[PDB]
């Protein structure tokens, strides 16, 4: 990429494990900035990492569309619906084939959940991932 933004301050680490134990952490999800046009990942879970076989260091400063995961089976119409879901103010699911780093494939359900701020405008997207059919 020709240019990138950082600005991530260090969080708590031990306490964050108590939130992860208390919360519904058992599914895959990532947080992306909705104001930036490409929708860069600003945060990610632990389940998304093991589901695809990448890492936070690789998926950080990337667009949340995950276009890199598209193989020969991947549906260009679904890749479009994920990109168009980032133009909407409301919740949206799209179904699509992704690859895993070991060379296996699967149908993923991608669900974007819009996060509004204190003024009632959408400023972050949470994208969740679920395996709907393993191939």
């Amino acid at each position: 990429m020709p240019v990138r933004r950082g600005h991530v301050a260090p969080q708590n680490t031990f306490l964050d494990t108590i939130i992860r134990k208390f919360e519904g952490q058992s599914r895959k999800f990532i947080i992306a900035n909705a104001r930036v046009e490409n929708c860069a990942v600003i945060y990610c879970n632990d389940g998304f990492c093991e589901l695809c076989g990448y890492s936070r260091a690789e998926v950080m400063q990337r667009p949340c569309t995950c276009d890199f995961l598209h193989g020969p089976r991947t549906q260009r119409r679904a890749a479009a619906q994920i990109a168009q879901a980032l133009l909407g103010a409301e919740e949206r699911k799209v179904e699509i084939a992704f690859y895993r780093k070991d060379g296996s494939c699967f149908l993923c359900l991608v669900d974007v959940v819009p996060v509004k701020n204190e003024d009632g405008a959408v400023i972050m997207f949470i994208l969740n991932f679920e395996v709907v059919m393993e191939k």
